[PDB]
């Protein structure tokens, strides 16, 4: 049986509010640096055959409504992170074409730490078990049939886990780039 967690009952920390904005900015820099080897730009007509997208909006010009693309994936990264009682502590300090060109890096060139990996794979299993209730939310109450993703955990293929386990490693990586202590005790 898929075992859900309660996310939306905890209040957002104000001490991590500098982290949320800076990580949403750096997530825009990473996401567009996956698009700056090619050159995707904002456009008015959403006809993707001309390789133009209606999402390539800069981070420095967000309203309080277009931040929903940048807020709603990231705020779920904290509501289940502090669910097992594991808190976040502090460490020492840590830091051709044009367009919105970042002086930033990606999220595949740093290594993970030893107090981090058990949290990382526990959060990956937790994402597998909350998206299992999300797939019980979309196409089983409208009129469809059953869906065969009710298997035990250690057998299901990982091509459906690509947006699930590779979101569980960068959310603790920017805690190391900003210098936040991860601790299981």
């Amino acid at each position: 049986n898929p075992q859900p967690v309660d996310t939306s009952n905890i209040t957002i920390p104000e001490k991590l509010e500098y982290f949320i904005n800076k990580y949403a900015e750096h997530s825009h820099d990473k996401w567009s640096m996956d698009k700056l080897a090619n050159g995707w730009i904002y456009g008015e007509i959403y006809s993707d055959s001309s390789k133009v997208q209606p999402l390539m909006k800069p981070y420095k010009l967000l309203s309080e409504k277009e931040k929903e693309i940048y807020r709603w994936p990231i705020k779920e990264s904290l509501k289940t992170m502090l669910a097992w009682g594991w808190r976040i502590e502090r460490t020492r300090e840590g830091d051709a074409a044009h367009g919105y060109s970042p002086r930033a890096i990606d999220m595949s060139n740093v290594t993970l730490s030893r107090d981090l990996h058990a949290m990382a794979e526990m959060m990956a299993e937790n994402y597998h078990n909350i998206w299992a209730k999300k797939k019980k939310l979309e196409l089983e109450s409208k009129g469809g049939g059953n869906h065969p993703l009710l298997v035990p955990y250690d057998t299901l293929t990982a091509k459906e886990k690509a947006k699930d386990r590779e979101k569980a490693q960068d959310i603790l990586k920017f805690l190391q780039i900003n210098g936040y202590a991860v601790s299981r005790g």
